[PDB]
């Protein structure tokens, strides 16, 4: 069902120094 994070759908989310989720599937998160 996707329980880890709520970032949006369309092109680009950013994701750089600090995160407020749980881990995520994006650049140096996995
Ligand atoms: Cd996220
Ligand atoms: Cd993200
Ligand atoms: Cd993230």
């Amino acid at each position: 069902m996707d329980p880890n994070c709520s970032c949006s759908t369309g092109g680009s989310c950013t994701c750089t120094s600090s995160c407020a989720c749980k881990n995520c599937k994006c650049t140096s998160c996995k």
